[PDB]
């Protein structure tokens, strides 16, 4: 068992992180499928407007 | 204090109203925001039409 956490006894606060963001493989991955799509249904002929 | 209402001691019926309408401003006001809007929903892709 190899440890990934360094802990100080009797600590109640906010931790901080060290990362090796030096290669092409970064420790965190963001994955995007579809770009944001914004729709404004502000037309008179709309069904929700009519109802 | 001035009164514009005539009362009878034992009246138990329906009142009638005397008004003056020969001046520039009429005693009553009718205010309109949006004129009547008549629409019909006759498209095959409309939610109600389709369902």
């Amino acid at each position: 068992n190899t440890s990934n956490i360094v802990e100080q006894d009797s600590f109640s606060g906010l931790p901080f992180y060290l990362l090796d963001c030096s290669r092409a493989v970064k420790p965190l991955i963001f994955q995007e499928r579809r770009k944001p799509e914004l729709v404004a249904r502000t037309r008179i002929d709309d069904d929700h407007v009519f109802m």
